[PDB]
């Protein structure tokens, strides 16, 4: 029965910084701080820790993969999922120190996987697939999926999940990689994948659409070419015509594992193709993240409502500056839609908050490129502008994924954000998940 | 939470002569590829903080400490020390992982700067010293070298105390700890110490006309027999620090409640040992042995025998292996036939494997860097007097390489054998500056 | 005669006779151990 | 002379010891995990 | 509250084989007078209830246990039972004394009767009978008698369970326990059992045709050979009874958390037993016994040498001692030479002391009521296949006695040897019927 | 940090019975109950329990002296102590459970002690004497003085007390046997013994004095008789001549043993020759029983009052019916004063109250003959008659002490009785202390 | 020769040797068990 | 023959490895001790 010290105690799953007076991008991210590393790294050249997972209520939640020869073979790899606290050091430092930890060595292949913090332990959402996308694409059954939990107790039990009367109408079927999030009794775990030609959620999906544009850039493409593709986009080329829907899980967190699946399916008319991405609940607030993967760059986070056992999502909360670098012409600045594949996740933390209750700015690390993954940089964002900055190298760096969350301290009342991003680099070495640590500032003063 | 004991898998697995044949052909043994278990040694939250200097031992509890530098590995002035607290254990599918149990991280201004821990029934034991100024600087000093001799408990709480140094160590100008791990014999923990000697102190002339002239297998030196016995006496004031002689000593403290008791200096006879060095005092079964780097003109492998006698220690001609090599500087490289004057080479553990039921040593497991001068390409192998098994390198391309400490368990349900093997290592794949738990299975050959 | 040939027991089944009571009655205080709460 | 057959009793009266007191300390090693409420 | 570990001075001193010497003379040893420690068995609270039919029996935790009955000693049909758990201690002045650390009174209806203690690494286990009639009665039942096996714990919490008797003991008509203490031998309690048998069962026939006929020292029956075989079947039909076969057990259950697990009865043959009757399963050092009571013809006290072997235990010709008598009824007195029938004779424990390296039994120590006929007069002695030691006296008065138990330890500390002999005694000084746990000092002759 | 079973919370400490209506006498005795005995027995026929001191507050405590050699040789003994709970069995059975026991065998001898319940543990006083009283009267130095308790931690601590400086008044001294009584941090112990003829606290007791008579005779005896032999009793002749005066200790308790001692000896005005006794707190009122040694047989309860601490006695209750029998002409039924030693100590626990609070009635075992000491017999007294009664034994039975203290239990709400005997019996043995437990009952209802 | 002699030690010195490492063991386990707390 | 001497480490070898997994457990049941929160 674990729990924060008392420092945190009152700052962790809230509000951050409230102020209409401030000016958001006025806020910045200290250099990178040092304290206690959580995440594991490799014992060999062989094995490859990637996909990192996390999520924090009274409990820390955290889980990423261990694939082998050299980052290749996703036929075999192990999950490692930890429990864990913030804590004050003697001399007051922060650090995260995990006090449960297992690591699932098993024949089977949970690949992507989402972590939430639940009152009955750490949940995660995976799937089993022993083979690569294009093939799951060709695939005619749906993707098999098991849901499981490390108790405070440190015992780890999991239920599979009946994928055929569930995701009956979906070729493929996949967590988001991102956290998994604990709204009234119900685990939420962003999902994706791509269902069935002619299927009850297949043609449901067809004529519904929507199409976001940038800041200061209007597309000069005309709609009856515009329309068409925004429309060519929820089915991609590369994947043969299927067409990917972003989707929401929803499972009942209970001494019985699996309980309760309720796959929530919004419609395209408020979202774009189906991509990875967290759940995320701040306070009363609820949010979707999704990975820039399609046309739009720019960061994406949709307020979400709960329905019962059902959810639906609203107008998405826009932010430039944050930008997942991009194939053409979907690259970094792109202004017009089109379809492709290609991009990169990127976790965008809700920070600043109008008494409105809306959202002023966000923090996470972004890649700061056009087009290739590459020199990952932390940030505040604002609908338009960004702050100034802490870099994460200096040198050649390429990254995959960075997933942020922001909690405060209370008694001394400072405000920190970890940040964990997959790099390479020659410092860090190859495939590394680094729990990078920040703390904000005001400019003047 | 967690309970400090090791999965009853390794009952009987930790701690003991682990391959005794006399028959057999003690190279035939040898080191799987590197297998892959789940890591405990942390690494950096950032690209300016460093781990280093790892100390590792076990018995019933495992204990392991690396030192924290920061301005990418620059300014002693500064860094934290972690040690933990941990287990042995086997998963659910029978797969061997070290997980740690408890952990510490000391933060406060003061620097730990060489630091060794032992594993001991009440914790683990760590004695650490607490140096502000450089090495070269240290040696050129009118007082001795402040040290802490500190301990994580199993309820995960830190204590320490300052051993007063102007009477323990009154005459030495400048005193460590080995950087390898102390050990638990005969109700006391015993570190591996070494430093110099204030000139004409009655430590020191006792020391003087006297020392010990090692020579390899195959090899003899063409140096004139006086010739030898000068440069090797001049072995152990060599000239880096101005010649204070720089000579070994192990430390024994009571392992008690009230920290830093009783403590008493072994500060063997140069007939015996070679100028101080780093190193470790470790016990396979029923018998003890001290490490020595190679820091002198010596290049092989060495395990002083060590036997105990009420608070201080003796120790014996050496082990060798004649295969297992430091690299070093000339005329110290890893190929160097006489005696000589210097200060070089690198800690590479040579933890025992093969024993004889004579209760005499064989062979020995370690991870070598191998190379003639620069410290580089490290490579894991069983050795023996004169030669080394098939090999394991850590890797293809170009890494450097500061300490690898050894030591080897066997899990007896399976009744499989095994060597942690933890390097400091520098490299493209894993990092700039990174410690690797290397993890090898012991085979043999023809089955 | 006959005799010491059924000594070599001493040092074969003898010893390994300890090994099996030290291995028991460690494999005791473990679980023992295990009693944290 | 017939020291021969009388230290045989090494194979069979000691081994005995050995049993009886590892018993005793397992039977209360065992009682002590009893002992906690 | 307190720790149930006997003080570390007894430590090495208890349930060992106490006197060990093959030159020297046994009945030279001797108890000293009765000495004075704290006074554990408690006594009755009113002039009616009466404390009576105890059981002892100790390892590293000492436990006893007895019958608490009412209406001056009548009325079966209703009692308390109390059993303790406890420790041996020396006091501050170095005095030995016993005390209790748990205990626990039964007062609810159920009446168990016939009670013996064994001590377990669980805690106290016990074994009662609940019986609401008469053992004459009894004997004429058509079902067994209903079985419990309890147990006291650490915790100072009781639980039991009724032995299923329909199958266990189908073939008896009457089960009781020894009322003598139980013994933890290979992972199960072992506990005497005795009673009748319904005739022509599988297990009574096993026992027709067949007896044991046991003779005094100087001692020599005129009856005529085939006159005593006859005679000496008969025994085992006392006519008490109706000649239902009255037949020695020992039942061993299974230690552990769930009680009466797996009971299994041992129904050893009548060629080496003699007719059933009260007794004691007890170990000393690397040896078991089980003490019959003299219930039979024959006068001597008796400890079957007892080996176990799995679920089961077999007994071997007993040992015999000559100078230590029950009292009995004609033609079955203390001085009775020659086979016969009856029941009478009285519950008196020959405690092992002085042992061969043979590991063979030379003397015994215990509380014999001197006396021919009737149960009186008890003193203290050191036995011995012929012989007894000085003696203690009890008391000068007539005191008549029940049940007499004795065990002896060792205070290491000082090594000076102890018999606790705890009697059930009725006189003017102690009470009507009272328990006295009289204590003595094992003692040489010439020193 | 022991403490009774909630059974018995409530309903320790304090006044039991409370009725203007009823009348006392018509309460009686139940026959004698049967639970599970605290007092140990004998070991041997040499050693023989005597002396029984017994108090209870939040705890119960209680000693006992064993003799050697037959019950002879002071000059050698042990002392018991025990410290317990008031505990109910499964089937709601009262029973007395000493959760803390010490027996002290040391060479010393503690001759006369009593036990108190303090919060620290139970406080002892005792006396350390290697002489017989005829020859301690000519002592020309006071006895010499312990102060010992047993904690809740079980470890045993005593401190000696100075006895000259102190005590220097007194040839003897000595603890009254009875119970000591926790009043206002102090422990108040009985105490007597005989002072120095011609000294500040002699002088002072002499020309005082008290004459009490019984209920419905009145003496013979001339006043200037009479008042010349209640004179003549406070020295009187067994002793030769020197004066026994009552009096009350009272030391601080406090990790310090020995603490602030005040000896406290009331006037002879309102006190009779001093004897064994115990001091009582029944809920706010404080008493001092004591012992009929003298030429007044009745029962004897003074109310009595802290100052300080100084303590001060007031008019004494009296009870007939409740006589300790007495060598002539002192006899049980003795109206007139005379000078005399011999009697019994016999505990009169306060029993029936008006709400005025003064004291109808009072429960002990009284020994029923005219003389000799025999007879042993439990009820409840009026100020002047007595119950039904419980007889000990229907045989001869010799007696010594009797010490009762009562209490109820609440949750059932039934009243118990604890009367400790010191018996000689066929059935019980010879010298034996037996726990007789009794039940308190309304006669028709 | 002037061997056996020396061996009256295995049934002399040895099983003492043990009686000690239990009574010591013992001794451990007991202290152990006085930590109720 | 030479079998004589070469068992005599009956008083040299296994009156060690008795020491040896004495100590074992006396470490272990005493680090046991320290574990007690």
């Amino acid at each position: 029965a674990p729990v924060h010290d008392p420092d945190y105690i009152g700052g962790i799953g809230k509000e951050l910084i409230v102020d209409d007076t401030s000016d958001v991008t006025s806020f910045y991210p200290s250099a990178f701080q040092e304290h206690l590393n959580f995440i594991p790294a490799p014992t060999t050249g062989s094995g490859c820790t990637r996909i990192p997972s996390f999520d924090m209520s009274a409990t820390h939640c955290y889980t990423h993969n261990v694939i082998f020869s050299g980052c290749r073979d996703h036929s075999h790899s192990h999950q490692y999922l930890a429990l864990g606290v913030l804590r004050t050091s003697a001399t007051g430092r922060v650090f995260f120190s995990t006090l449960r930890s297992i690591n699932l060595d098993d024949t089977q292949n949970r690949k992507s996987c989402s972590v939430s913090a639940t009152p009955l332990g750490c949940d995660m959402l995976c799937s089993k697939v022993t083979e690569t996308e294009e093939e799951d694409y060709n695939s005619v059954i749906p993707t098999s999926m098991v849901h499981g939990r490390l108790g405070f107790d440190g015992q780890y039990h999991e239920k599979d999940l009946d994928v055929t009367t569930l995701f009956g109408d979906w070729v493929a079927n996949y967590p988001g990689v991102g956290g998994g999030s604990f709204i009234d009794n119900r685990v939420w775990f962003p999902v994706y994948g791509g269902l069935k030609p002619s299927s009850p959620s297949d043609t449901a999906q067809e004529g519904r659409y929507v199409i976001y544009k940038r800041y200061n850039d209007t597309c000069p493409d005309e709609q009856d070419y515009q329309i068409r593709m925004a429309k060519s986009s929820y089915k991609p080329g590369r994947f043969g015509g299927k067409r990917v829907q972003q989707a929401i899980l929803s499972i009942k967190v209970s001494t019985s594992l699996g309980e309760d699946p309720v796959l929530t399916i919004p419609p395209n008319t408020v979202t774009l193709m189906g991509a990875e991405g967290r759940v995320l609940t701040v306070g009363t607030s609820h949010f979707l993240y999704q990975r820039g993967s399609s046309y739009f760059s720019p960061a994406l986070l949709y307020p979400m409502t709960v329905n019962n056992n059902t959810a639906t999502l609203h107008s998405p909360y826009t932010f430039n500056a944050f930008t997942r670098p991009g194939s053409v012409p979907c690259q970094a600045s792109a202004r017009c839609p089109n379809s492709c594949v290609t991009g990169v996740y990127t976790d965008p933390y809700p920070l600043v908050f109008h008494r409105n209750h809306t959202l002023r700015g966000v923090f996470g690390t972004m890649l700061d490129d056009e087009q290739a993954r590459l020199n990952l940089v932390s940030a505040v964002f604002d609908n338009i502008s960004r702050s100034r900055i802490t870099r994460v190298s200096s040198s050649r760096t390429k990254a995959a994924y960075t997933t942020s969350t922001c909690f405060k301290v209370v008694k001394t009342n400072k405000t920190y954000c970890l940040s964990i991003a997959e790099i390479s680099n020659t410092l860090f070495g190859e495939f590394r998940i680094v729990p990078l640590l920040v703390e904000i500032l005001k400019d003047d003063g």
